[PDB]
């Protein structure tokens, strides 16, 4: 059996998370799967203004006797500041259980209106691998003469040879196993002249045990509008801690939400937990009215059990029931606003559900 | 009589900027304006070959004896690194001429094949207002146990009161001017725990002070996702070193092309001369075929004009014709390929030479 810590976080990820759970429930009664999920109402705002911290001080002594973290979302900014929120809870997560690769699959179903003009099925299918650790998030740094006319704010950004080369290996592993056999790597090597030149040294390195894989590098911002104007020249796109944030971001923009991007916070080693979580943050102009696209959360779940099975095929078959189900869905318009529908995040949870123990 | 030093340096540079001094000569022609031009070969990666440095040591002094600089684009990775060849020339113009307001409008003409589904004329008209001389991009900080596996990089932002509040101050005064009076402010003050939360601090501090003026934030990553779902909701955008590089490619993109968005680099105080350069790089894969666009060159021209004007009044209606005779060459198709034309470079300068003395 699988243990799984459930920790719905804020605002949407309140809404999100027992829809999530309600698919996995019926793709484990479905596949014969033995889940047991326990919910925690910490790592979130609300328990900020109570006990003054994000979360109890022994938190990684509780979440280590789980298999993995099924995540909602956090942020609350009306309560408490966006920096001291994620800081003091799911940074926390990534870093201290060392889940080095976020991968975030982007991905354009049949029946969803694209975002971009003369696009079909096929055009945009391609995975950000994102560092994890370090890079451009940082709390290191400060200000200098504050509150006068001489004030200076530092911030530092750390990349490792350790960090950057585990990253791109990931990157290029992936890319050998797939049927393209292409890594694109984010940079910024004219402006950020220490970081970015490094960074495009080490891709160059890894690039040269990779016969099979063919390779370029682009310039974050042409990057960006190649995105938006040849989405389909991607696979697999690997990037630092900011980059790989925004093309995760902007890749399902372009296949028409943010509401169904999923996300995988790996420890590969399988020294940690690993943690699952939609790409989308806690959305508090749309928590309350249950219109918050249940997608993201139940892929994300599916992704977690395809990592959690290793060599039962049973987990992998409840995947691909689950990606199977969320296909039919989409294509009958059984969907949310944000994707031209009507109906609400309770009635997508349930459609997504029964497609599946229909199948 | 405006003194103009004409800078194409590398790559495409060389295509675009006579196709630029082209329409402002047919401009000076027809509106009875004094302008003098003189071209410097430096700046470019052919002299740096030559000589081991990008300008020569009294570039400065040399420059300082105009009133504007006219720039192409400056890169060559074949044979320069792009951190060396970018913070050699083109980052010493706009740091120690104190260049601090980066000016990229994004525009949607009527004629062209817009990026995105259902978007028309009048979806997409917004200003990206850049810092140009602090930020993220900084050749501050180096590298620790080179070439061992204990190989650490660190790379410092430098954020300051003066340059934070002199950008969100020209800004606002622009939003102000403006029909929708309304100013969004790129953030990420979740992810950057120093720099963008301080950022968010003094914007809302200068927000104070514009009682007509709507302002919102939003971090980058959704902001790069609005770029694309909804690009009507911009008027002003203003933003870091970094994001505003990344947002005025990915503006433009969205519009159908980048090879019609022009920067002014802005001096205000007039203390030093401005720099006027296109969005673009010296696109090196498509350098030597004449295809290129040079719409943002001579739009950068028509910036220029613009800002040197002052209370002539002859300068702002060149302005205005040149924008004219663009908006008309557009319209009629006659274009570059990567508008959807079949026109070369120089067969565009010439069509909008012409089309601006008909006017
Ligand atoms: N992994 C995490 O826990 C993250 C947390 N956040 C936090 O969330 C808060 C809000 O940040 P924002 O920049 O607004 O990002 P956001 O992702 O929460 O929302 C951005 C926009 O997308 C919409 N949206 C998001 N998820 C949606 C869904 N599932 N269905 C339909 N629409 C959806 C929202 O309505 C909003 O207009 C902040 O406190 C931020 O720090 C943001 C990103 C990630
Ligand atoms: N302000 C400046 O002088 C800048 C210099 N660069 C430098 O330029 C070099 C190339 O950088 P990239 O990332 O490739 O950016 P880039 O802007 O030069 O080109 C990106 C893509 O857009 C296309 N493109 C650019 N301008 C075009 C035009 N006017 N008409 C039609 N297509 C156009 C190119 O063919 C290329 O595929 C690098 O060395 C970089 O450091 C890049 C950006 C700005
Ligand atoms: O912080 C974020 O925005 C994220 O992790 O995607
Ligand atoms: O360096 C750049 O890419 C710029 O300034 O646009
Ligand atoms: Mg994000
Ligand atoms: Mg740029
Ligand atoms: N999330
Ligand atoms: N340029």
């Amino acid at each position: 059996s699988f243990r799984i810590a459930a920790i719905p976080g804020d605002g949407i990820g309140l809404e999100v998370l027992p829809e999530g759970i309600r698919v996995l429930e019926a793709a484990a009664l479905k596949h014969g799967l033995a889940l047991e999920f326990d919910t925690f109402e910490w790592a979130s705002c609300d328990y900020y203004l109570q006990h003054g911290k994000m979360m109890p001080d022994d938190w990684a002594e509780q979440l280590k006797q789980y298999d993995a973290i099924y995540f909602g979302a956090v942020g609350w900014p009306d309560k408490v500041p966006d920096h001291i929120s994620l800081w003091g809870s799911l940074l926390k997560f990534r870093r201290e259980f060392d889940q080095y690769v976020n991968i975030r699959p982007v991905r354009l179903f049949p029946g969803v209106p694209c975002a971009l003009a003369n696009r079909k099925v096929g055009d945009i299918d391609f995975v950000v691998v994102r560092e994890n650790t370090e890079g451009e998030y940082s709390s290191l740094g400060g200000i200098m003469f504050e509150n006068t006319e001489n004030e200076i704010v530092i911030q530092e950004s750390i990349f490792t040879r350790r960090g950057v080369d585990r990253i791109l290996k990931y990157a290029f592993d992936l890319a050998e196993k797939r049927e393209r056999k292409h890594v694109t790597s984010a940079t910024k090597s004219n402006g950020m002249a220490i970081s970015m030149p490094y960074w495009d040294k080490r891709t160059e390195a890894m690039a040269a045990h990779y016969p099979h894989v063919s390779w370029d590098k682009q310039h974050i911002d042409i990057l960006c509008a190649r995105f938006v104007l040849q989405p389909e020249r991607f696979d697999v796109v690997v990037a630092s801690n900011l980059f790989g944030d925004i093309l995760s971001d902007l890749g399902p923009a372009c296949a028409g939400t943010i509401g169904i991007a999923p996300s995988a916070n790996l420890n590969p080693e399988r020294n940690f937990p690993s943690l699952f979580e939609p790409v989308h943050g806690s959305a508090p102009d749309i928590f309350g009215k249950n219109i918050a696209n249940p997608i993201a959360m139940i892929w994300s779940g599916a992704l977690m059990l395809e990592f959690l099975g290793q060599g039962d095929e049973r987990y992998q078959r409840a995947h691909d029931d689950m990606l199977n189900a969320i296909e039919r869905v989409i294509a009958d318009g059984s969907v949310t606003p944000d994707m031209g529908g009507t109906l609400s995040t309770q009635q997508v949870g349930a459609a997504i559900s029964d497609t599946l123990a229909r199948l």
